């Protein structure tokens, strides 16, 4: 690789320079004759305590050096007191000031958020004590209550103990802390949401009651120490939503469309220093277009694009119409409104496509380079009319960091 | 190795196996990956391999593979590079060349009709008059009263270097773009400088908002000359829309024929540096970028207020429902002037059959995500949801540098 590699807005003609990408980890899949930029991925095989040593170190180093402490005693000490227990223990804990640090830059690091303009404002709750699935349960609750602040939501992470030997993890096995049932029919349809059949299917057996409704709010399932996973209910009081009308469309409420205002993604990996914390639930606040675009109006999602167009009576014979275009920027509209009505924080895709522009430009000029992912960072409607759809992007991998993980149900060892 | 790509939405899987012919290279690394940058940075002996594996693939897209016919073309290749340092491709090769640089153009989402392509062979073309009337002949041609039809004209190939054909145009038809003393911009702004250009060669411009630019011409490494296409052979589009009358108050028209002139053909070695190509339009092409880029004509303010949208803030999404109203009104217009176009809805569809096709008889199809997904409503179309592969095949379309660059006048 060379020093420098460029980028350029095509819009502004602004070229940027990154170095940053010379810190790059592991590999992005791409190689010299293929690109794999549009693939979506590119048990008790823990560290080594040859392999955790120097990711250990390099981590030690990258935190110091932040704290403008490199080559300091306290530092030197550090470095000693991890590689002794490694050595001991055949792994390490993190301090609390290094567990914080390594959650902030995993988001900071994570080249497909376009919301990373707020990732040092980031509230870290240490769950590292916790042992039982009634104890996850108990940190969970607290979280979303703290997140949701009567609207007023604030960016939140929740970390449970990290892996040991791969037979004793943590996992949340909800995809996110707060997502709606969907029950296959007999005749082949969907009641409630299509990308959740899966899992509702797990909690049903598990023992879930369900309601059998459009919007049931899943159960948690929750798994401590390796142990098999039980079964909460999240009191319904903690958990805010939004019923979506239109300024314009009277009929719109008729729908009968609701959301829940709190995205809080559960299934993911933390990985600071060669550490892996297996539970890690993150929070933020919803891009409009994230329910607007997807949860709606994706095909094997809701898929209201219809009944929309049929209400606003469009002709649905011609494709050339584009009566989906159309309805699908009713719908994007009747949500941020719905959400701004109720006092929810919500972000509309300019807003928040011009704010992760400044944020890049920031990260460029003042930590050399800031890794993104074009693919994702575009929102899924009216891509070109914001400005990043003609910002050129380099996309690389740092950590601490965001990884996908197997979903356990398919690795878990029932006892 | 085998790779696979899956679609999302409908849960096919697809297996690559193409991408292993591959030895061009694609701007990534296994560290960093280079997928949205648009540019991502011969002799005897480089000659001949590269005019071998070309010549094998055509005789092996024949099924005559290692046949006298096939032995005999090697040897006059290699005889022909060693007595003149390049060669001729014989008109069969051409053709075959041509629509394999359109099958392996991984960001075009049209290439379903890759093998329907009008070939013009214009290699024995010597002054910029005679690429005029080759260019003249391509676009009336092409436009066929309506129903487009797709064509490309090649002129004789890069030499040393210093005789080369170009049209010096970024397409064939475009609009002239004017910077006004205020500051502002008449015209396409994207055409600001080849329009300076042209006015500084001696073009009279009339310095109106759509005004056909003139074709500037080089012919083997000459200074260019400039030329006014006959009107009759330019078709234009008015823009109304089916509902809202005052949109046709706006003056907005386009032209029905895309014909990208500065880009390379590159086929088995050899360098076509002057190629246009031309097709028929997307919608959103037009509706979409050419209309409302900032820094293109930028018009959803002006429709915006006409729809009487609140404008003080972005959440109202005004910009994104002014966006659709301009694409039905192109849509419209196209299609009640007969003028063949496609919606981004029916391209993308037709893109996934062509994918499917080309991964059951080819055993893969390179396509950029980040080119093929539409810049509108990207994930209502079955392409967002689509992994895709990127990788370089040959015969190939590469960029090259504008040529007054470069240009050593005279
Ligand atoms: C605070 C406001 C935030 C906004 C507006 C925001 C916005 C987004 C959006 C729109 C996506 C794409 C999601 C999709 O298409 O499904 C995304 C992805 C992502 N975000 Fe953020 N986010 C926010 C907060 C956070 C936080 C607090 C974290 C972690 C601490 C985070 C980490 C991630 C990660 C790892 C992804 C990629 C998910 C994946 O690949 O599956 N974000 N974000
Ligand atoms: C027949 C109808 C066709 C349609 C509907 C079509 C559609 C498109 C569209 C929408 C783009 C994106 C262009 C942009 O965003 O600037 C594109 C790019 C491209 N097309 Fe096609 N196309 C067609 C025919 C052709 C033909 C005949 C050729 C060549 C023989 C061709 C070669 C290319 C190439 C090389 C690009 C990418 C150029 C670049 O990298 O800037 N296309 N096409
Ligand atoms: C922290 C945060 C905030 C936000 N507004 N959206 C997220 C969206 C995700 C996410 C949601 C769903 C998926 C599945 C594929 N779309 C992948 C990632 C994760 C975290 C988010
Ligand atoms: C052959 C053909 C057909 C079509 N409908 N559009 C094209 C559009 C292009 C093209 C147009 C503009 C640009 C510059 C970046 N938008 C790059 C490529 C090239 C060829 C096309
Ligand atoms: C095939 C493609 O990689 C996949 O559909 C991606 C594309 N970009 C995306 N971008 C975001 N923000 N979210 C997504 O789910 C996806 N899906
Ligand atoms: C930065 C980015 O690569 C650039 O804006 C690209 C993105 N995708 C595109 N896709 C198409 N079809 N046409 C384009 O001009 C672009 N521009
Ligand atoms: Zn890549």
């Amino acid at each position: 690789c060379p020093r420098f590699l460029k980028v350029k807005n095509w819009e502004t003609e602004v070229v940027l320079t990154d170095t940053l990408h010379l810190k790059s980890t592991l590999e992005t899949g791409c190689t010299e004759y293929i690109c794999m930029g549009s693939i979506m991925h590119p048990p008790e095989d823990v560290a080594t305590k040859d392999q955790l040593f120097p990711l250990a170190k390099e981590f030690i180093d990258q935190y110091y050096s932040s704290i403008k402490r490199f080559g300091s005693k306290a530092h030197m000490e550090r470095l000693e007191e991890v590689n002794k227990e490694i050595d001991t223990t055949s792994t390490y804990q993190l301090k609390d000031t290094e567990l914080i640090y390594g959650a902030k830059h995993a988001w900071r690091n994570a080249s497909r958020c376009v919301g990373r303009i707020q990732w040092s404002k980031l509230q870290v709750f240490d769950a590292r004590d916790c042992t039982t699935a009634h104890g996850m349960f108990n940190y969970i609750c607290n979280h979303v209550k703290y997140a949701t602040n009567k609207g007023n939501l604030r960016s939140a992470i929740t970390i449970f103990p990290q892996r040991t030997d791969g037979k004793h993890d943590f996992r949340v096995w909800n995809s996110q802390l707060i997502r709606y049932a969907g029950y296959k029919q007999p005749d082949g349809s969907t009641l409630g949401d299509p990308a959740n059949v899966q899992f509702t299917e797990i909690c049903i057996q598990q023992g879930w009651k369900p309601p059998r409704g459009r919007f049931d709010v899943l159960p948690l399932l929750l798994q401590a120490n390796g142990n098999d996973p039980e079964l909460f209910q999240i009191p319904p009081e903690l958990v805010l939503e939004v019923p979506i009308r239109h300024p314009k469309f009277e009929w719109f409420k008729d729908l009968g469309l609701k959301w829940y205002g709190l995205p809080a993604v559960s299934n993911m990996l933390l990985e600071i220093g060669g550490l892996e914390f297996s539970a890690c639930p993150f929070s933020g606040w919803y891009m409009g277009t994230e329910i607007g675009v997807r949860d709606y109006c994706d095909n094997s999602r809701y898929n209201i694009l219809e009944e929309v167009a049929k209400k606003m009576n469009l002709d649905m014979r011609k494709t050339s119409s584009l009566w989906k275009d159309q309805a699908l920027v009713e719908i994007n509209i009747a949500v941020l409104y719905s959400f701004q009505s109720d006092k929810v924080t919500i972000v509309d895709h300019h807003s928040a496509t011009e704010s992760f522009i400044k944020h890049m430009e920031n990260e460029y000029r003042c930590r050399g380079g800031c890794p993104a992912d074009w693919v994702w960072i575009v929102p899924p409607m009216s891509g070109s009319i914001t400005p990043v759809f003609h910002q050129e992007m380099l996309n690389y991998r740092l950590t601490p960091s965001f990884e996908y993980q197997p979903d356990p149900w398919n690795t878990h060892v029932w006892k």
